[PDB]
């Protein structure tokens, strides 16, 4: 009989969505992770719990049950956020925590980017980063069709790579808008843009 | 089992003989992402020029040699491989 022999080995992966005008200082901040495997979530996961961090606030955990999204108001200057996998016998171990900050949100990391379209169902993209000053954990790739509200989709690139491969049923005749965010432990860096066929 | 192959082709290395020229011109267009036309037009040939080989590589690599043998009685080939479109 299947039962959870340990505790979850990694947390979950997860982005953010950003929903408000760019003049309020308040926005809406929408978490968005995946379910983990097997192999993370060894045999089955109970609840998600989001532990944020305020320089007000304190920490204060917040549990989202097995949603995999979840959206909170980003109001202070720096906010971060951890997200722990809960199962029968505790939560998961390793487990990824991404800042808000404004002010951090305008340091670049890419120096140059590009997309290439090896198949209607492959995308190559390759940067070019500048010499990291803050401490540059990973990158995380957005992509939509351009001039588009929704259909935007995330991966998180390891920072040691260069190139990265894209494999999603993009649309021929739309043109996509690669956003490639630079994540620091200080906060989210500021994005390269581009924008290229499939 | 039975024997060897009846029709078989004969290669030569000289480096003298490398430093003797036989193509005029030479272009090349991406018909797709994996076809290529390979164009040429040839010297008037004072030694017998067999055949031709066309070797592509991704440019300034050591490595990722593929070759192609094309008949001296041609203008134009198609290259057929999986072409990385960034080299």
């Amino acid at each position: 009989l299947v039962m959870d022999v340990k505790v979850p080995m990694r947390g979950p992966e997860f982005w953010r969505k950003m929903d408000g005008d760019v003049t309020k200082k308040e926005r809406n901040v929408t978490l968005l992770w995946k379910p983990l495997t097997k192999n993370d979530s060894l045999c089955s996961v109970r609840r998600y719990v989001v532990k944020h961090r305020t320089a007000h606030n304190g920490t204060w955990s917040e549990d989202v049950g097995n949603r995999t999204n979840l959206t909170f108001l980003w109001t202070e200057p720096a906010h971060t956020v951890t997200v722990l996998a809960v199962n029968s016998l505790g939560a998961s171990l390793v487990n990824f925590n991404l800042t808000f900050s404004w002010p951090m949100s305008k340091v670049s990391a890419v120096e140059s980017l590009s997309a290439y379209p090896l198949s209607s169902s492959c995308v190559i993209l390759s940067w070019t980063l500048s010499p990291d000053d803050y401490s540059l954990l990973y990158l995380v790739i957005e992509w939509k069709i351009l001039n588009e509200d929704d259909g935007m989709k995330w991966l998180r690139i390891p920072s040691n790579v260069k190139k990265f491969y894209i494999h999603d049923n993009f649309i021929p005749i739309e043109k996509y808008q690669f956003s490639l965010y630079p994540v620091f432990m200080e906060g989210v860096g500021k994005p390269k843009i581009i924008n290229g066929f499939t």
